């Protein structure tokens, strides 16, 4: 049906049909008489998987032969989503499989919905790693993703009486056809023990052993026949009352059991530290083995790059030192040179409570050799600081890897800067803030280390896969080459005055909204007006992301309607979705508020279908692929200086939504690319937030001066949105009035006024769509292909290539 | 090469080769350049598995269509061993796969050794279930094996300094190609809670739910295209700090973690009770579902038979009652009629410490509704006893299901007799003892219930598979039909004076001994003389099995050699192997003694290669398949009245070894079949043991009267076999002298004299082999095909059939 979905050749369709029937019979052991939709999904998945295998084997064989520099991307999170459609897209199999399944009397779309998300991440950081894997494969890099195979990913979110409930994400229950267990490549990982000093160096002895078993998942590039590997480690007990000893094996295997869902506050939990070391120790053994098959470690940095996604895998730095010094017998200075040239570190937030600061007593017990190595790193680093800034004693305490106090801690961010040749932020404004504030001292010592790499998203998943209608109307005009060269979307500016294209763009959006409106009716008991403005804020629930500011506007619109019922207002469907960390009380209260607002607003007869507030349950990659194509307005309203980049913002821009946002993270670069006139910018800049911090933020001032704001707070306090429990939202009110770190009130007025300008433009469909075209056309910078090309050239020292392997 | 191994057709060989290469590439994701022997094993296993699938689907479809009476064999143990060779044998694929692999440059024998045993049983009871599955499939019965998929089977046994060490049997590490997970058929199982009495009957509420996930394994019949199912349940937690709750899922999943290895003493452990109910509750839901697809429960016993392997699944009786009464709303009397007609119970030991007697307080907490049902069963049963034997108050307390005392217990054996239409022992002498002693009262009340079903072994695994050389020389003379009709071996009596056959029989044995002698050298550091008499006792270590009596003879032979070094004695290799239950101190001491004897005997220069004592490490099904074909003498020396049947005894008889044994278990019937002159019978009969118990067993008497016995005990006491720890064996000596339940000394003299007659005959190779032929020729009764045919006709009410399905 759709040209970008590839050719449906008669031989290809015939072959897929027979291999589908083969797997149903031999692989699933099912007859057609009792087969269910799930069985049919698995037969299709196995059929598509077969097409990956030949390419996977020859790609990996090709790397062994040519011995290029290898890129190791270390992350505790890979937020992969579903794999079936992505695989079909990247192999040019989508139309063929669609035909083959139709001929067997099946709907492929229905089968696609059966696949569980691989939800092995929390949000943006996890999803960035996933987009990065796709781009590295598309750009022909010899890249490996390394992480943990969590048995349970991010929890499934149920909403019960307006409250978030958490449910185990048993994503492996029915099996994972995409992975291949490699028990033959199991490696030992050591914990605890003690350090022994011999005449012939230090020795780590009396350790407990946990085994790391790898599972490999293929990562196909876009139509280039490159298939890279994501290797995820699973924890296993070694084989050596009897019953109790066997049952206690669970203690070791708990390491890979569950993804930590806390994305707001650093908790120094021992199990988390074990997870971090587990991935690091197993991965580094693999890296070294693969390098030794190419032993002089001078060439190590020429053959290996290690990228640390946040400080989570920071133990890579002292682990590499441990192996080089203790096991390979290299002298300290040489090992350090190798380590620094090999490692690079990416930061994802300036928020202080997010920094990993591990208690010394924990490292002492768990990793005694690593603590000794960290101390030595610190001493040598501080000697260099002292020589560069003589007599500056305050600098020495500020830059130390060891933090003093009631409990001594290791600052893992400081460790990462010292042990890496490159440190990057994830958007221009973020990287600047790093140099000006949190890492200022480090920048003054080693300016050359600090870089920017503005984030991106893969246009395969985030356009072609989730929005085929838009991909097609674009391809009709400019061809298919933009899919792997997103800059070509600029050519669409020549169609901004084209009446046919304007109509098509608006048509694709309407079709997307109808489809999502129906989806909401089918799987939930909610009806929405598809003619209304789809106002969408989807992301993890955090105070800094200011879902609360959105909530205030919603109540403002409601109150205005109650004030002047017979006045025309642009109809809106306000959709807010996202998970809250299980221990984050305030975020759980915000979810409750959103549903409570909905309960009042959605049932007021005076409102009608002019305003609807829906909380989107269980927001995850697969839901993002559904809602983002349907959005008219993208809410990106974090307090200036708090959202390092954002990536959701980029997804909306590529999919035909306009953006209301602060000048924060990548929003700044987005507005720069599209033009400020084509963006709905509001609120304080970073500098304005700084000035307000100087004199001190007083929320009472805004409450006193803005009558519409006052009414809302009084409504919250009196129990208007909670009649049975009048004081339910007292915590929220208290926070807003007395200790709001994120200055919700300070941006309220400008936010509301900006929202009026949005409504004004939506009344003129032609001008809305023309602005939309201007956004889509300039979204090319935000391809992760661009991002990865910059990492490759400026950090890893490798050249990307669009050249196809023979298959 | 071998005719019984089937045809190697050119098309079949070509097809197997290409499917082997297909699986290596697509299934294992390996190139030939890095493939290991293990990879090659898996590719072969998947290729052979494909040939099962079509037959498996159509067999199960055939049962759905024809709706025959279904046989459900419930066991907590299925001691399956390896599956690859058995599958090839039963599908007539062995020669074809041998050719196909040879042409690819591989040795199939080497690949076969890579497969892990499925060691989901302890010994005889577990192995009986496995032989029974094979025979039921071969006889065309609609039979299902139901059990638990233990993550860890029977422990691997390491011998360290002469002591047994236990190691986890991680048999699933590399995956199990034979099983198919069926997560779609997961069923709930309830624990704890309380009983609520409503107007509309009893209700079991507030329970904890554990999920039962089935895994199906195919069971191929011998060349009849029948493939039955073994369904094994795996425990899973339902999906509903956050981290802790996820980690605590292990508590539920512990139910299927490990096989209980205690085969000597009943321990009322809660986890064991949970295992027993788990298998029962999940299985019964399956049985009922399948029956409802054929709701009047009058026909239930006409469509369902449930066989209880020991009392381990005895909870089937009150569970069936629970479902019929509480859920289906049948009146008590009707439900009871159905239950009794459906269930049958097999007993495996008369030893009192083996009886399952569950504390009432445990059942009260865990299964409160079942305890109520058990009480009601007991009351109604005791009312019947009272009516049949009025005024016999002693009978009432003896027959009660409830046992009185400091702690109240439920006798599960009494429950099984009350709730079953048939109760059987496993050999004629055993079944008689049941009627005369332990179940006398029950036999007087319901004589019709009590039956004998003499055990058997499958001649597929225990002749064709493990001893192809013997299978071939037999087939040359009488054809191939004996393999599924073992009675035909009687035709071999006409060859007892045939010089060619005598030579062939002796040749096959010599070749088997050379092969096993080499195996011992290759995988261990032990050399043996292949010309010596191979004297073998392999079985679990128990006091009743009297490995200690064997030990006394070995020391006797050693002492005689030291006394008269220059006198000729028939050279012997004495092999003893078997695992001891981890908590069984005495059995662990016996293993230590055996190795300690070896340390002295094997290193005495005066002895030479005339006597060797070897402990066979890690005895298990795969090792049994190697050692049994190599044996000359089979030691079956339990105290008369203690070994219910034995099955190892039958394996040796079929494989060309002569038997030294007591008149115990199936030994009696074996000697009856072969002729007493062709058996080495010694020792007390049951009646003699009884008489000795009357006057009281005094071991001191034998010590005083037998100088050779006295010398041995003094050697043990003084530290002759343990110079560093002189008192190491004081526990053994103390037991032998003062509290030996099994009367080791009483049989010593007759045992030693009998062993001299064995040595005498071995000096005459021609007459040895003629006696061997007389044994093999009369071993037909001991086929499990015969056993299963008797169960089918006399208990289950179904007719067996050798008729082949179309494939
Ligand atoms: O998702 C992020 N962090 C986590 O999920 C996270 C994961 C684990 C622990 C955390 C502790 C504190 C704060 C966050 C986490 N960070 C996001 O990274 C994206 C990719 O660079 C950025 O676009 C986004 O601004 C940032 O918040
Ligand atoms: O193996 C047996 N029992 C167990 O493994 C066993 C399994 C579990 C618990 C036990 C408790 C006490 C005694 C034995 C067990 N019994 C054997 O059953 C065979 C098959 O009928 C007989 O040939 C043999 O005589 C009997 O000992
Ligand atoms: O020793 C070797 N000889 C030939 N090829 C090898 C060897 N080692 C690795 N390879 C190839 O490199 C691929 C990936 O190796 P890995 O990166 O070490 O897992 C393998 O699948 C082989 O195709
Ligand atoms: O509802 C049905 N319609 C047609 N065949 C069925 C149906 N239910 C079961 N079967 C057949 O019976 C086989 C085994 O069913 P089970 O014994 O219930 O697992 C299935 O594989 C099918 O071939
Ligand atoms: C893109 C994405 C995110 C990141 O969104 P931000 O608005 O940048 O925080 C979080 N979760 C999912 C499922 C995503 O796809
Ligand atoms: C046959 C068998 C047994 C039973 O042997 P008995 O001598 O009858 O106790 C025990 N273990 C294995 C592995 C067997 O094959």
């Amino acid at each position: 049906q759709i040209s970008v979905r590839g050719l449906a050749g008669v031989e290809n369709v015939t072959e897929l049909k027979k291999n589908f029937n083969r797997h149903l019979h031999f692989t699933l052991v099912k007859d057609r008489n009792v087969a269910t939709p799930r069985d049919y999904y698995f037969a299709l998945a196995h059929t598509v998987r077969d097409h990956l295998v030949g390419r996977w084997i020859r790609t990996q064989q090709h790397y062994y032969e040519k011995d290029p520099k290898r890129i190791y991307y270390l992350s505790l999170e890979f937020y992969m989503g579903r794999t079936l459609q992505n695989t079909m897209v990247n192999l040019a199999l989508e139309n063929a499989c669609d035909e083959a399944t139709y001929q067997l009397g099946l709907d492929m779309e229905e089968l696609e919905e059966i696949e569980e998300d691989a939800g092995l991440g929390n949000g943006g950081l996890g999803r960035l790693a996933a987009c990065f894997l796709d781009s590295m494969a598309t750009l022909g890099l010899a890249a490996y993703g390394y992480g943990i195979r969590y048995e349970f990913g991010i929890f499934n979110q149920k909403i019960c009486g307006g409250w978030q409930m958490e449910e185990a994400d048993d994503w492996l229950r029915y099996g994972n056809p995409w992975e291949k267990a490699r028990p033959e490549f199991t490696l030992p990982v050591h914990f605890y023990g003690r350090v022994e000093h011999t005449s012939q160096g230090a020795k780590w002895v009396d350790t407990q052993v946990v085994l790391a078993m790898p599972y490999d998942t293929p990562v196909p590039g876009y139509r280039n026949n490159v298939v890279n590997t994501m290797r995820l480690w699973s924890a296993k007990a070694p084989n050596d009352g009897y019953i109790q000893a066997v049952l206690d094996r669970n203690l070791a295997e708990n390491i890979s059991r569950v993804l930590y869902p806390n994305d707001n506050f650093f908790e120094g939990k021992e199990l988390r530290l074990k997870q971090e070391y587990f991935v690091v120790a197993a991965t580094l053994q693999d890296i070294i083995r693969r390098f030794k098959s190419s032993t002089n470690f001078d060439a190590f940095p020429d053959k290996v790059a290690i990228q640390l996604n946040d400080t989570h895998p920071s133990l890579a730095i002292p682990e590499l030192m441990r192996v080089l010094v203790d096991l390979e017998r290299l002298d300290w200075d040489k090992a350090w040179e190798v380590t620094v040239k090999t490692c690079a570190y990416t930061n994802h937030t300036v928020i202080p409570e997010a920094l990993e600061r591990w208690p010394v007593h924990l490292l002492e017990t768990l990793l005694p050799r690593h603590l000794q190595i960290i101390y030595e790193i610190n001493q040598r680093f501080l000697n260099r600081v002292a020589a560069a800034f003589p007599g500056d004693v305050d600098r020495l305490r500020r830059m130390s890897l060891v933090e003093e106090g009631a409990v001594k801690r290791i600052n893992m961010a400081h460790l990462c800067i010292a042990g890496s040749h490159a440190v990057n932020g994830v958007a221009r404004i973020h990287s600047e803030i790093l140099k000006k504030t949190i890492f200022k001292d480090f920048y003054e010592l080693e300016p050359h280390k600090f870089q920017n790499k503005t984030n991106g998203i893969t246009p395969r998943r985030w356009l072609v896969l989730c929005n085929p209608g838009l991909a097609e109307i674009i391809a009709e005009r400019i061809g298919e080459e933009y899919i792997s060269d997103l800059d070509q979307l600029r050519k669409l500016l020549s169609y901004v005055d084209d009446e046919a294209f304007i109509r098509d763009v608006a048509k694709v959006k309407q079709e997307n909204k109808l489809k999502f409106a129906a989806y909401l009716e089918r799987e939930y008991k909610v009806h929405i007006n598809p003619n209304s403005l789809f106002d969408v804020q989807v992301k993890r629930i955090h105070e800094y992301k200011r879902q609360l500011l959105n909530c205030l506007h919603v109540i403002t619109l409601y109150n205005r309607i109650k004030k002047e019922p017979n006045k025309f207002v642009v109809p809106r469907t306000v959709m807010i979705g996202g998970k809250a960390a299980p221990g984050y009380h305030m975020a759980k209260m915000i979810i409750k508020l959103i549903t409570a607002i909905g309960d009042v607003v959605n049932h007021d007869p005076v409102v009608g279908d002019r305003l609807r507030v829906i909380f989107l349950e269980n927001y995850r990659v697969s839901l993002a692929e559904k809602v983002i194509p349907a959005a008219d307005l993208s809410e990106q309203i974090s307090t200036a200086g708090t959202e390092a980049s954002g990536t959701g913002n980029m997804k909306f821009m590529l999919n035909g939504a306009l953006t209301i946002g602060t000048m924060d993270g990548a929003n700044v670069e987005m507005a720069e690319e599209a033009g400020e006139e084509n963006f709905f910018i509001f609120g304080m800049r970073v500098e304005d937030v700084d000035r307000l911090d100087q004199r001190g933020y007083n929320a009472q001032e805004y409450y006193d001066r803005i009558p519409e704001l006052r009414q809302i707070i009084e409504q919250l306090s009196s129990g208007f949105f909670s009649p049975k429990q009048p004081d339910l939202f007292k915590d929220i009110v208290n926070m807003l009035m007395h200790h709001d770190r994120f200055k919700v009130f300070a941006d309220y007025e400008e936010y509301v006024k900006c929202q009026e300008r949005v409504s004004a433009l939506y009344k003129n469909p032609r001008e809305w769509t023309r602005m939309v075209i201007r956004n889509i056309a300039t979204s090319g910078k935000f391809s992760s292909d661009r991002t990865i090309a910059q990492y490759a050239r400026e950090i890893w020292g490798v050249e990307p290539s669009r050249q196809r392997l023979p298959a």
